[PDB]
């Protein structure tokens, strides 16, 4: 084995590495609405900044559990980001929805990956995936369904452009 | 030849003296829709202080083009400064229309003056037009389409308004 | 066309599109690198940070050139950002080598993206590679020839490790 | 029943007081190691200052273990303090991998520690140990297995005497 490792299992070992790309991808989606919340005929810049900013917030999620590998003794392998459903998302409702989904679909691997830790009696890895990883996904799902109630109360026009200046806005 | 003269060509002088009258044309068109947006019967006033500052760059970029015939060694002629096409503007999105494509145009005839200058391997005047100019015109464009998305998403009446206070503001 | 478009042909587009690919492999390729390092049997932490660092400059690179695609009136179209080649990266020497051979591919397709650019008479987007992507592939060339250069002069082992905490560390 | 208690095993509290002899124990390593590498002989003294603190940190884990004790309503028994197996340490890299051997000790008895506190459906217990020892054990046998790797690429001699500067201080 590893130097490091110890009540590591290889199941656990594969499981980090699938989420890895998971985090990857999400990364990659959140950047791709960033850059079209950004186009001349959308042109919503505070919602393209906070797509901008959960695209970077993905890619610290996939490297701390890069890092968490390596301290474990694991080894990453990467694959393939794949590039995302859509070029371009839509309504500001839509692209909420769009994330919602996605949120909920890292969260439920990421249940499931705790699940796998649970299995092989990984202690730390629970407490490391229950403190860094599952409080913030209930926090993001929380966000993103405040965030699609508002748009439906304000509806489409004006009421998008006062939500990208009220709330969305820093 | 005047003393500060090398590797500039008569074209090249002249194509600046064009240059430097349309600047001086698109100052004006700016001036008259600051005060457009001035009157009491529009009475949009950060609409009205965003022309008045596009129409002191303006005027500057003219300034600077003399400047810079000076620094090579042409003669500076001046003309006449035409009256803008039009004595009232219509509304918001429509005065950004028409902005646009005064914006294009001077792009375009910037791009004419740039050709200029690299037919007559004027290695020193492109580049000087590339950084004070061509950048420029990118942005603006960019600035002014997204104005345009933006008072078609937000509409007539409140959202002009709202426009002014939130993006026209300073 | 779109709002903005003006001078800009789809040949270099699409050439966009393309280099934004390759810089976001770039990207990938250093943070592989980064968790290389970053391995408990490895364990040269300022050579993680180094290509942590690389590898979130080349991330910027890819947005900067979509923004630019933005600007520009083009439309972003991402593909999937493939794997690197290798899953290790051997010595710190045969790892900046590699970075060598990286660094000179993305410049030869930089220097190729400026080729479109100058077929069709695009003066800004060529000043913008110039000033944005060239300069620093240069200065990126020269940093790695130096790491090279020293270390083949330290050697294996305390030389490497010595390089660690002087050079590479900031 | 001790006013505090509840939902606390009898066999939990068994397990604390087995597990504060460890830490206790391990602090006696980690303080014959510092005072080996202040040796004349041996005179790496950044090595010395790495083992005096983490002889001061297990000895910091034993009584945060004594003190969850009194607050669970356990009762703590002491036991003696074996002295460490050997009398001097050898080189660095040695050192280094002798401590690896021993964090791990530590790490698996407070794995069976948190599986005993997982019986009896200690939940807060098992909280404690996850945040305040199972991820302060993955950090230092992450910490250790670094030290172990750099000492064997930098070598003996110079290397060790480098690395007592750079890293260790
Ligand atoms: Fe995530
Ligand atoms: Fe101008
Ligand atoms: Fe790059
Ligand atoms: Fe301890
Ligand atoms: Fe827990
Ligand atoms: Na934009
Ligand atoms: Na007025
Ligand atoms: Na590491
Ligand atoms: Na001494």
């Amino acid at each position: 084995q590893t130097q490091p490792r110890q009540n590591f299992h290889v199941e656990s070992e594969a499981g980090i590495n699938k989420q890895i790309n998971m985090e990857l991808y999400a990364s990659y989606v959140y950047q791709s609405m960033y850059m079209y919340f950004d186009r001349d005929d959308v042109a919503l810049p505070s919602f393209a900044k906070y797509f901008k900013h959960n695209s970077e917030e993905e890619r610290e999620h996939a490297e701390k559990l890069m890092k968490y590998q390596n301290k474990r003794g694991g080894r990453i392998v990467l694959q393939d980001i794949q590039k995302p459903d859509l070029d371009e998302w839509g309504s500001p409702l839509e692209a909420m929805q769009t994330t919602l989904a996605l949120e909920k679909s890292v969260n439920q691997a990421l249940l499931d990956l705790h699940k796998i830790a649970d299995k092989h009696g990984d202690a730390q890895m629970m407490d490391f995936l229950e403190g860094e990883y599952l409080k913030e996904q209930v926090d993001a799902i929380e966000e993103i369904s405040d965030h699609i109630t508002n748009l439906k109360r304000v509806g489409t026009g004006l009421g998008e452009y006062m939500y990208d200046k009220e709330t969305m806005s820093s």
